[PDB]
DNA sequence: AGGACCC
DNA sequence: GGGTCCT
């Protein structure tokens, strides 16, 4: 089992979908989700207009001054339409790795050998491509990686045909020979459409980035590491001394993200199955006075219950989170953590109680259950 | 507990 | 306003 066809599916606007799907009014009227002081997304039309991802409402309403905003701090419907599309896309094939709510990988090699070995050696040539192909390369119906490449973007077809027949929800796919190169080229063509990747367009792709932190893998921390070091373009990453990235990154992060730069990478779709965790928040920039409010963790509480029973597991931690504040500096949240008394296990006053405990020994407050079982 | 990453 | 896995 050496090459790979995955794809990444990459729903559009994915709570302004939602948004839109409940009311009907807000449909091509442009939209915005608003999350506090933040429109985390909005349709596309809002896009045309103007309005960006995570611009806050200000900015975004003197850019945009009929923009319609709806409120999208609770999650509920947002993760249960998320979970609908990830048990869609496992039907067809059971190794879907979630990243977000409305992003997934699928593993199709298996899938795709399968319709290979059922084709005769005469239909094997009216193979065709279902979407764009990255770079408009050409197609080579005598090359297998690329016969196997276009019975991936096929099944992507399939999938987001599937999606929007049975979910009402439009997406784009990658296809391609591994993970990062699979999500980087769902984004070449937005909003709902898909790309293939073919290999002789790899080099094309990973240098059509304009830093190295649109690499997936290098985050804020990294990329700023190799900045100090000179590195700013892929190529600068690629060209670099693996000995000076290995003594200044760990071995570990060094020799990874390197691979990244040249668009190898060897990780493994991996089934997410259910969740791991558990929580909800809540922010008030200033409001949290270390007293007058316990309320609070109330009503996350209240609200988490009904959830984590409707599952069916039980978590055996909980955990409290607190942000403090006097200034912005970089990064800083607070947790205590305690497991769950067992008997308790099998609701609300004794989880108040045990929570407000963690509390005492300790803008924003959040709960959240682990370690379930 | 907290770090870095992700959407 | 959520999530993952590693140290
Ligand atoms: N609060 C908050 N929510 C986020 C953040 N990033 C993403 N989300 C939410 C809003 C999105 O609708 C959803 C999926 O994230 P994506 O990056 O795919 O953006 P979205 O689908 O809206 O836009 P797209 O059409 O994919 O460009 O997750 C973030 O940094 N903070
Ligand atoms: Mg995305
Ligand atoms: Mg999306």
């Amino acid at each position: 089992a050496s090459s790979r066809v995955i794809v990444h599916v990459d729903l559009d606007c994915f709570y302004a979908q939602v948004e839109m799907i409940s009311n009907p009014e807000l449909k091509d009227k442009p939209l915005g989700v608003q999350q506090k002081y933040l429109v985390v997304t909005c349709n596309y039309e809002a896009r045309k207009l103007g309005v960006k991802k995570l611009m806050n409402v200000r900015d975004a309403k003197e850019k945009c001054p009929q923009l319609v905003l709806v409120n999208g701090e609770d999650l509920t419907r947002y993760r249960e339409m998320s979970y609908k599309v990830t048990e869609l896309l496992e039907e067809f094939s059971p190794v879907v790795e979630r990243l977000g709510f409305d992003e997934n990988f699928v593993d199709l090699t298996e899938m795709v050998e399968k319709r290979l070995q059922q084709l005769q050696s005469d239909e094997l040539s009216a193979v065709t491509v279902s979407g764009h192909v990255y770079n408009n390369q050409s197609i080579n119906l005598l090359d297998v990686l690329h016969i196997r490449l276009l019975v991936g973007s096929q099944i992507a077809a399939e999938m987001r045909e599937a999606m929007y027949n049975q979910l009402g929800l439009t997406g784009c796919a990658g296809v391609a020979s591994n993970k990062l190169l699979a999500k980087l080229v769902s984004g070449v063509f937005k909003p709902n459409q898909q790309t293939v990747l073919l290999p002789e367009s790899c080099q094309h792709l990973i240098h059509s980035l304009n830093h190295i932190k649109e690499i997936p893998g290098i985050g804020y921390k990294t990329a700023k590491c190799l900045e100090a070091l000179g590195i700013n373009s892929v190529r600068d990453l690629q060209t670099f001394s693996p000995k000076i990235l290995e003594k200044e990154l760990g071995i570990s992060v060094a020799q990874r993200i390197q691979k990244l730069s040249f668009g190898e990478d060897n990780s493994p779709v991996i089934l997410s199955g259910p969740p791991q965790s558990f929580s909800e928040e809540d922010s008030f920039k200033k409001c949290s006075s270390e007293v007058e409010a316990k309320n609070k963790i109330e009503e996350l509480l209240a609200s988490l219950l009904n959830r984590v029973c409707q599952d069916g597991r039980k978590p055996h931690t909980v955990r409290l989170i607190i942000r403090r504040y006097s200034s912005e500096k970089h990064y800083g949240r607070e947790s205590r953590q305690c497991p769950i008394p067992s008997h308790v296990i099998q609701v609300m006053t004794p989880m108040v109680d045990i929570l407000m405990k963690l509390f005492r020994n300790m803008t924003l407050l959040s709960v959240c259950f682990c370690n379930l079982k």
